[PDB]
């Protein structure tokens, strides 16, 4: 017997829940680490629950036994809809050959079809276009960020994008953020650890379930548009891949891609693809703001490597050192996913000397790594520099795994780097920024803390520069 990590002793029924904070999942995490250390073991209702903390013990896990960690878990809130199926919450053969099929895909489009960065570059135009309009009024930028994320995705899934007052993609924008935010309250924390009993009642998880179905009534009904166009020889976008894709193994009734495996993945996009993506972007500006000096230095050097003509573009950022590190330094005190996703075992595992069972879940507490003291002289500072050498070089950092690590490593990660940095430049290049309120008296506490992180509503100006 060599045994579970350590960790407090669990209620019948309750497990630790007397153990836990009242301010939620992530500082209940943290409490613990001081008691019982970076790898502990706490009982989530009736199912125990391994949690990793620091770099070191994430990274052993993740990296060193990358395969053993391979497995995901579910997200009770979100389980009655995913069910396992699509990229994020399949294991096993399935999300092996979905996640190969999802990276292959975007990962080229083809010899005349236009690329993500292509996209990207047309999306922040478009945006672009839009701030202008404004006249450098004061506005709340959390729609206009929901909604070029929101693009990004549809452009590479349905091949077309929406304008930015299109009032039924509005309607369906709104439903699916609110999702996103009672997805991350306190109530789903709650869920989290009791679902099988308050699944009986009305809650957040009633909510939640109606809001994806809702989106989920409109990707199917794209996915027949798609399907009665379909033209074998020039696919379009995402959705037709996969339809051409799911005629080969039309023969094999035992093939992953099907009509559920495709839904469920294109949301998964979608849930994956977009709040985060955005509320970087809303906290980066947040950010600027509180720190002009920093904004300042951006456009310098979006001044001397880019100009004033041309557009941002992707290898710009391989000469921009100062930018590429505000924009991590953006994304680590952002920390917008803090205890990461759960991860389970996929194989009876030895670790630090302890035996965890099969399909064990694991937390791998992302937002422990990211202010890892040992890797960040000033943790809770904002600080571009944690990620630039003495010389102004761009250095890699081991603390600083936003996007997790591993097999099961952040499928979007390509994409979502490429959108920080070219609507960061893009708009930076074409705007200053303002706000009333004085930049030291600007509060940088998010609003809710659950499996994402909100920063608070602020209201900006975009001025001119044309
Ligand atoms: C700020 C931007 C983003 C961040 C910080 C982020 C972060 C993450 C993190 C931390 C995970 C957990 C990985 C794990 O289980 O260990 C994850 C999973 C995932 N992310 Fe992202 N993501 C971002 C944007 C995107 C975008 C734009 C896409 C797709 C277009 C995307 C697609 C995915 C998918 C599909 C998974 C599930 C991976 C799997 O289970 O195989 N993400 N992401
Ligand atoms: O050593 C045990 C003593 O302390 C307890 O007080 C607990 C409370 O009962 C205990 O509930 C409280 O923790 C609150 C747990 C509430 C659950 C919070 C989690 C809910 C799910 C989502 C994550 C958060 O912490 C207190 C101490 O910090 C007992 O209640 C006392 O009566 C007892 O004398
Ligand atoms: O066949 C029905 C119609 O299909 C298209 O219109 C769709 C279009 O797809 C579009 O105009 C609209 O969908 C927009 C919804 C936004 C996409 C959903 C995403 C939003 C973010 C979160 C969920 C994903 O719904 C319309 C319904 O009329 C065609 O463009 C229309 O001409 C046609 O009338
Ligand atoms: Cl669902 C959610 C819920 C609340 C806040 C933020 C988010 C969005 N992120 C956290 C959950 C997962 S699983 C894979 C990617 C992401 C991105």
């Amino acid at each position: 017997k060599g045994k579970l990590p350590p960790g407090p002793s669990p209620l019948p029924v309750l497990g630790n829940l007397l153990q836990m904070d009242r301010k939620g999942l992530l500082r209940s995490f943290l409490r613990l680490r001081e008691k019982y250390g970076d790898v502990f073991t706490v009982y989530l209702g009736s199912r125990p629950v391994v949690v990793l903390c620091g770099t070191d013990a994430i990274r052993e896990a993740l990296v060193d036994q990358a395969e053993a960690f391979s497995g995901r878990g579910k997200i009770a809130v979100v389980d009655p809809i995913f069910q396992g199926y699509g990229v994020i919450f399949a294991n096993g053969e399935r999300w092996r050959a979905l996640r190969r099929f999802s990276l292959a895909t975007m990962r080229d489009f083809g010899m005349g079809k236009r690329s993500v960065e292509e996209r990207i570059q047309e999306e922040a135009r478009c945006l672009v276009e839009e701030l202008r309009k404004s006249k450098g009024a004061l506005l709340d930028n959390t729609l206009l960020f929901h909604s070029i994320t929101s693009n990004i995705i549809c452009s590479i899934v349905f091949g077309k994008r929406f304008d930015y007052k299109d009032p039924v993609f509005l309607r369906l924008l709104d439903l699916f953020f609110q999702s996103f935010s009672l997805i991350s309250s306190f109530s789903s924390q709650v869920f989290e650890l009791f679902s099988g009993f308050l699944k009986y009642f009305p809650g957040t998880h009633r909510q939640i379930y109606r809001n994806l179905q809702e989106i989920n009534t409109f990707i199917g009904q794209s996915v027949e548009k798609h399907r009665a166009t379909l033209d074998p020889s020039n696919p379009r976008d995402f959705i037709d891949v996969y339809l051409l894709r799911m005629e080969k193994d039309k023969s094999d009734p035992s093939s992953e891609f099907h009509h559920q495996n495709l839904i469920l993945t294109v949301l998964s996009l979608f849930f994956a693809g977009t709040e985060t993506t955005s509320t970087t972007l809303r906290y980066g500006f947040l950010l600027m703001l509180k720190y002009p000096h920093v904004t300042e230095r951006v456009q310098k050097e979006i001044e001397q490597v880019i100009g004033s003509h041309r557009p941002p573009a992707l290898d710009d950022r391989a000469k921009m050192p100062y930018t590429d590190a505000v924009i991590h330094e953006i994304q680590r005190l952002g920390d917008l996913i803090p205890f990461g996703v759960p991860h389970t075992v996929t194989k009876d595992t030895q670790f630090r000397g302890y035996v965890i069972p099969k399909n064990t879940e694991v937390f791998p507490v992302l937002s422990s790594a990211l202010h890892d003291p040992r890797y960040f002289e000033t943790p809770n500072t904002f600080n571009p520099g944690h990620f630039l050498d003495a010389n102004g070089a761009l250095k890699r950092n081991e603390g600083f795994m936003p996007f997790s690590l591993g097999k099961r490593i952040c499928l979007g990660e390509g994409i979502a780097r490429t959108e920080l940095f070219l609507f960061f430049t893009t708009i930076l290049q074409n705007f200053s920024i303002a706000s009333p309120v004085p930049p030291e008296d600007i509060d940088l506490t998010p609003r809710e803390s659950g499996v994402g992180n909100v920063p608070p509503s602020y209201q900006i100006r975009f001025l001119a520069r044309h």
